[PDB]
């Protein structure tokens, strides 16, 4: 009824849109993932009469859950995709959206992992991205790889209409106690990404991590605090 969905409000298989701003959304999905359930997020971004997407909604029939509630809550077409890293919360669902039309996209780093991990695979590769604060636009959105992170590859997305900024899973909401799964992370490196969002990004108004709730610019530090507490 309008607070920003949570793990327990949203059964598997079903996909909640939340509104950020004009023409911004984030999807809430949840899965099970080593006998544990998760929520994680993704994002919408209003492009003219049509529909940017950031990320499935982790896994095949909940993308296709996403395509339907889209398709009732906003009633625009999703024509192209980016997906922010390899993992199968990122990316699994990728090919529900190759074949409802979506042009999907990633860069040659998540491709490459995304292939080697038997992940989805997107399409199209996102030139322009290989270093340390490179910055592409794509539609309504600007996309910044921050470095190595929660993983290697891992984008993060600022829409600059409204000053949103998605961090994905490099950035953790503020109830975290972990750094999720670190499983293919850089602890060492991770601080100083965070440290590059918070230069590129400083009139982010909301920040919006790729698991949990919505906040503003303390999730970038919070997220480092969480981090280095971890690495050591
Ligand atoms: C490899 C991919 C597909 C993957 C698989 C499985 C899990 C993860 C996570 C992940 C794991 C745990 C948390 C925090 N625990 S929690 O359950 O969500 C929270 C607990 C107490 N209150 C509310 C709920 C988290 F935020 C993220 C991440 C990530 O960190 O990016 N990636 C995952
Ligand atoms: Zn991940
Ligand atoms: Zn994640």
């Amino acid at each position: 009824s309008g607070e920003y969905p949570t793990v327990n409000e949203i059964p598997v298989g079903e996909v909640r849109l939340y509104q950020i701003a004009d023409g911004v959304w984030s999807h809430i999905a949840t899965q099970s993932f080593d006998g544990a359930v998760y929520p994680s997020n993704g994002l919408i971004v209003r492009d003219g009469d049509e529909l940017l997407l950031i990320d499935t909604a982790w896994g095949a029939k909940n993308t296709a859950a996403l395509l339907a509630e889209i398709e009732k809550q906003i009633g625009l077409p999703v024509t192209r995709a980016v997906s922010t890293h390899f993992h199968d919360d990122r990316v699994g669902g990728v090919d529900v959206l190759r074949a409802a039309g979506v042009a999907t996209y990633a860069s040659p780093s998540t491709r490459r992992l995304a292939e080697a991990e038997g992940n989805e695979i997107p399409t199209h590769s996102l030139e322009g991205l290989s270093s340390s604060g490179d910055a592409v636009r794509f539609g309504p959105v600007e996309l910044f790889y921050p470095g190595a992170a929660h993983s290697t590859d891992n984008l993060v997305v600022y829409v600059p209409s409204a000053n949103v900024l998605y961090g994905g899973c490099a950035v953790h909401e503020l109830s975290s106690t972990s750094a999720g799964n670190v499983a293919d992370a850089d602890l060492a490196e991770w601080p100083t990404s965070v440290e590059r969002i918070q230069k590129h990004y400083p009139e982010a108004e909301v920040v919006i991590p790729g698991h949990g709730l919505p906040g503003g610019l303390d999730l970038l530090q919070h997220t480092a605090n969480v981090v280095k507490a971890h690495k050591n």
